[PDB]
């Protein structure tokens, strides 16, 4: 059973540190494809020197994005499509797999941390599963209540209209559930924290879901976030004329 | 040549995540020994089940510390590697004198790639290389000429202007300097030069990353996570259950 592991990512200072821990941890993980998609105007060669480099099985894709300000929806789109066929490859496999195949897709940011057991949990998925997130939603974890071996509830506080409380990094789709619901995806316009049940809706009711990671009693991903690097000194320093050499990739 | 990477560690929201993806990137590199060292009063379930779990070589040791942080912890880890016993957990036995090694000091939250393992095994005395996204710059870095570390590209004021990801001690010359070790009253840009004085010239570090050219570390750091809402949930006495270790 393959696992493709959509990824948007976008440059900014920590992004190479942010894909060189995250292809670390995906390079302990068998039957793993990874789908990056980068949101630039083409394909950049910082992304594709570490993809090359990675060692992992992968397909390079790019999709510029063009309030509530959604991220990596587009990307994450792109992902899709690419899967259904409609191609869109700059570098890796160039084709998606073919109908019939047996697969779980993941939506995984560049910036949250993974356990190397989360992989083995989403990897028997027949419809839609679900686990536990830590340190998100504004709480210690947010995850699904289990009764019985079923999805009774839900563990949550922020946004509970939702129809699926849970984070992008708390479940996984079969792939050919995917494949056999074309209109499945994010939709760019939905409110703040609805974008997982924009997708979600297309294909199951909450009470359908399968629960992993011992019926929702382990936390095995976290939505972890990055500090904006301090560039004070930087930006000093290139007035002056002596800032940090640019031919040095960062 | 085993490599000793000695890590302290504490207890707040993200440590089991950043020891999550730590000992995740360390899995994939060869002789490696880890230290992990926590600033707690005894060893906590959390970090004896992760380095238990994670099927790394390794020591645990702790040390309660009540300005620079993770110091004592650092300084535990050495008197372990000098034969003065400590550790609580896993190999309890040092490396005997006159082993030949490379002593690591990572932080729990940087970001390290695999080349850089294999860029210190060299290490005869002292080596350094560049650190991305710390000192206020997109990276600090000695500056090679002839293959010879003749200045550094750093912006904060130093013997040794090197973030503590920066560099790597042969542990024989460790050993061979009993007194090496870390000032713990040592100010937070003084740290890293409060043990290099002890063991080396500066003009007598060996630069690595193809001569300090390349990016293989890097000084990131993980933001707090927001916990108002599990606030209002512990008054509504429905909090996340404390038995789910997060
Ligand atoms: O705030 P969150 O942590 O939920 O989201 P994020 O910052 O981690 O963003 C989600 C994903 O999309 C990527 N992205 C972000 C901003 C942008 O302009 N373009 C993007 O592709 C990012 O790398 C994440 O994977
Ligand atoms: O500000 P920096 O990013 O240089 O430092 P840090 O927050 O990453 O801390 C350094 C190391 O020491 C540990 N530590 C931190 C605070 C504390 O009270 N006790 C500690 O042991 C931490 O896990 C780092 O490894
Ligand atoms: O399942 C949680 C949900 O959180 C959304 O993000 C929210 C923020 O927009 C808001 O400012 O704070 C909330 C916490 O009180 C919460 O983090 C995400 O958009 C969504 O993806 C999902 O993680
Ligand atoms: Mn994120
Ligand atoms: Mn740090």
């Amino acid at each position: 059973m393959t696992i493709y592991v959509v990824t948007p990512t976008y440059a900014r200072l920590v992004q190479k540190a942010e894909l060189v821990r995250l292809s670390q941890t995906l390079s302990l993980v068998p039957r793993l494809h990874w789908l990056l998609v980068e949101d630039a105007e083409g394909p950049t060669p910082l992304v594709s020197g570490l993809l090359a480099a990675s060692g992992l099985l992968f397909t390079h894709l790019v999709v510029l994005t063009p309030w509530v300000h959604p991220r990596g929806v587009e990307q994450r789109n792109k992902a899709l499509d690419w899967l259904r066929g409609r191609g869109g490859a700059v570098g890796g496999e160039k084709d998606p797999p073919p109908p019939g195949t047996q697969g779980v897709v993941y939506f995984a940011d560049d910036d949250n941390t993974y356990s190397r057991e989360l992989f083995e949990e989403m990897r028997w998925t027949r419809g839609v599963s679900v686990w536990p997130v830590g340190l998100v939603g504004g709480l210690r974890f947010e995850g699904p209540q289990v009764q019985d071996g079923r999805v009774v509830g839900f563990h949550t506080a922020w946004e509970p209209s939702r129809p699926f409380p849970v984070d992008m990094a708390g479940f996984a789709v079969a792939l050919p559930l995917l494949l056999d619901k074309p209109n499945a995806q994010f939709d760019s316009t939905a409110p703040r924290g609805h974008l997982e049940s924009s997708l979600l809706s297309h294909l199951v009711d909450p009470k359908d879901l399968e629960p992993r990671a011992a019926n929702c009693t382990r936390v095995l991903v976290w939505h972890t976030r990055t500090e904006k690097p301090k560039m004070k000194q930087e930006e000093q320093l290139q007035r002056q004329g002596r800032g940090s050499d640019p031919a040095i990739e960062v």
